[PDB]
C-alpha cells in the first residue's frame, strides 16, 4: 500500500478532522502513521479499531502540569511556538528517518496548515507535501489578506460577507500573544506555491465564491467535511446516547465550547441559569478541568431533572440524533460544520480565534443560527431569548430548514459524484 504520514497540530479541533480524513483514505487501502505529541499520546484512550499506526514525538514546549499543549504555549507563544517549531522540525525528521527502515515506505505527509515549515521537512525527506487547512476557506482568505498586507488585525474583503470589526478573526483575546497568533495565522500560506497538495475541511456550495477565487490563484481541494456523514478520545459514548435515547425529538439544547475555550465562573453561571430557566432539555459538556467553575450544586443536584452535564461526548453521535433542538457553541469550524452537516441550528457565542468570523458566516450567510448579544458577560436573559428564537419561535423553524437543506447538499458533496468526494478521488489517484 501507500504509505501517508498524518501530523496534525496538538489541538482536538486540529486531531480530529485529519483523523477523519485518515479513516477515509485508509479505506481507500492506503496505510496511514498518525504523529502525536506525547502530551496528545496521553489523552489517547482508544486506537486499535482504526488501524493507524500511532507515532508520537517530545511536545518540544514545557509540560506544565496536566494542561494542554495550547494551554502552556499561551504563557509565551511567540517563545513556545518556535520552540515547538524547532522541536517538531527536528523530531518529525528522526520520525521519517525511522519510517523509513520499514515496507511500506512513506510517500506523503500530509500536516496542519499551521505548520507550514513542514512541507521543507517532507521535501527534504523525498516526500509529498499536502497542507490541510482546518478553517473554512472564507476565514482562511483573510489570513491570505493579512499575508499580502490588505488587512492588519466596517471592513470589505474580496467574496465575504460586509463586517463588523467584531466579526474578524479574534486575536485581540490573546493580549500579550496577539501578534505572535496573526504572524502564525497568516504564515499559513507564505509557501502556498510549494505545497504539492492543498486541502480544505469545507466543500465547494457552502463557500462557492471564495473556492472560486481561491481556485484561481492555487489548484485547491476541498475534500470536507472530512467527518463521517471516530474518536481517539474518552467520549462517554455509552451514558450519552442512552440519555438522550430518552429525549423526544427536537427537545434537546445541545452545548459546548469546544475542547480548548474556557469560560468565567461568572459566564458559566449565566449559562448555566439561562439553561435551567429555560424549560429545556440539555446536554452540556464542561470538560472536567473546567467543572470547578460551575455553581456549587449545578452538576450534582440542579441540572439532574433535565440536565446531562459530562466531560466530553461523542459530537458526531450526538448532533446526528433526532432529539437534538439545537446546539449552542463556542463557533469553532469543526463543530459549525459537523452541525450544519447534521441540519442542527445553532445558537452563537464565539469566544476568539475564526470563532468571530463562524459566527457571522452561521447567522448572516448561511442563516443557521443566530448569535448571543454580549453586554462583556453574555446575561441568562439574552441566552434565554436565543432558545427561545430557536425552539419556539417561527425563526427557529426557518433556521431549521435552512440547516436541512444545507446537510442534503453536504451529503451530495461526500456522496459519488460530489465535489468533496471527487477531490478525494483526485487526490488518492495522484498519489498513485
Ligand atoms: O464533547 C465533545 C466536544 C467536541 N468534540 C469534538 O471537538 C472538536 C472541537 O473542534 P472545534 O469545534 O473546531 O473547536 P476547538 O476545540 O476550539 O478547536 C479549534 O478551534 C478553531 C476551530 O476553527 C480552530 O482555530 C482550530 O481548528 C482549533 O483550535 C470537534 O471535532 C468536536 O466534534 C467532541 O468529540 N466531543
Amino acid at each position: 500500500p501507500i504509505h501517508i504520514l498524518a501530523f496534525p497540530f496538538p489541538a482536538k479541533g486540529h486531531i480530529n478532522p485529519l483523523l477523519h480524513l485518515c479513516n477515509r483514505l485508509a479505506s481507500k487501502g492506503f496505510k496511514i502513521t498518525l504523529i502525536t505529541t506525547v502530551s496528545t499520546l496521553k489523552s489517547v484512550k482508544t486506537s486499535k479499531a482504526n488501524g493507524i499506526d500511532i507515532e508520537s514525538i517530545p511536545d518540544g514546549i514545557p509540560q506544565e502540569q496536566n494542561h494542554q499543549i495550547i494551554t502552556v504555549m499561551e504563557m509565551n507563544m511567540e517563545l513556545y511556538f518556535k520552540q515547538f517549531k524547532a522541536s517538531a522540525i527536528e523530531n518529525t525528521t528522526k520520525l521519517i528517518q525511522k519510517l523509513k527502515t520499514k515496507n511500506p515506505l512513506p510517500k506523503v505527509l500530509i500536516y496542519d496548515s499551521s505548520m507550514p515549515w513542514i512541507l521543507e521537512v517532507a521535501h527534504e525527506q523525498g516526500l509529498l507535501g499536502a497542507s490541510f487547512f482546518t478553517q473554512p476557506c472564507s476565514v482562511s482568505a483573510i489570513y491570505y489578506h493579512m499575508l499580502q498586507g490588505t488587512i492588519k488585525l466596517m471592513v470589505s474583503l474580496p467574496y465575504l460577507p460586509l463586517l463588523e470589526i467584531k466579526d474578524l478573526p479574534g486575536v485581540q483575546q490573546f493580549e500579550d500573544n496577539s501578534e505572535a497568533v496573526a504572524e502564525l495565522l497568516a504564515d499559513q500560506f507564505s509557501n502556498i506555491d510549494d505545497v504539492d497538495y492543498v486541502l480544505f475541511n469545507t466543500f465547494d456550495a457552502l463557500e462557492i465564491e471564495v473556492v472560486n477565487w481561491m481556485g484561481s490563484k492555487w489548484p485547491i481541494l476541498t475534500v470536507g467535511p472530512t467527518a463521517p456523514t471516530n474518536y481517539l478520545f474518552e467520549t462517554n459514548t455509552e451514558v450519552c446516547m442512552k440519555w438522550l435515547d430518552q429525549r423526544e425529538i427536537d427537545t434537546v439544547i445541545y452545548v459546548s465550547f469546544g475542547s480548548l475555550a474556557s469560560l468565567t465562573e461568572e459566564q458559566m453561571e449565566q449559562v448555566s441559569q439561562a439553561l435551567i430557566r429555560s424549560n429545556c432539555y440539555f446536554l452540556w459538556v464542561v470538560r472536567e478541568e473546567e467543572e470547578n467553575k460551575l455553581p456549587k450544586d449545578f452538576k450534582e443536584t440542579t441540572s439532574k431533572k433535565k440536565g446531562l452535564v459530562i466531560n466530553w461526548c461523542p459530537q458526531l453521535d450526538v448532533l446526528a440524533h433526532k432529539s437534538v433542538a439545537c446546539f449552542m457553541t463556542h463557533c469553532g469550524w469543526n463543530s459549525t460544520l459537523e452541525a450544519l452537516c447534521s441540519g442542527v441550528p445553532m445558537i452563537c457565542m464565539p469566544q476568539w480565534a475564526d470563532q468571530t468570523t463562524n459566527a457571522k458566516l452561521i447567522e448572516h450567510v448561511w442563516k443557521i443560527g443566530v448569535g448571543v448579544n454580549k453586554s462583556g458577560i453574555v446575561k441568562r436573559e439574552e441566552i434565554e431569548d436565543c432558545i427561545r428564537q430557536v425552539i419556539e419561535s417561527e425563526r427557529g423553524k426557518e433556521l431549521k430548514r435552512n440547516a436541512i437543506k444545507w446537510k442534503e447538499l453536504a451529503k451530495e458533496a461526500v456522496s459519488e459524484g460530489g465535489s468533496s468526494c471527487n477531490n478525494i478521488q483526485e487526490f488518492s489517484s495522484s498519489l498513485l
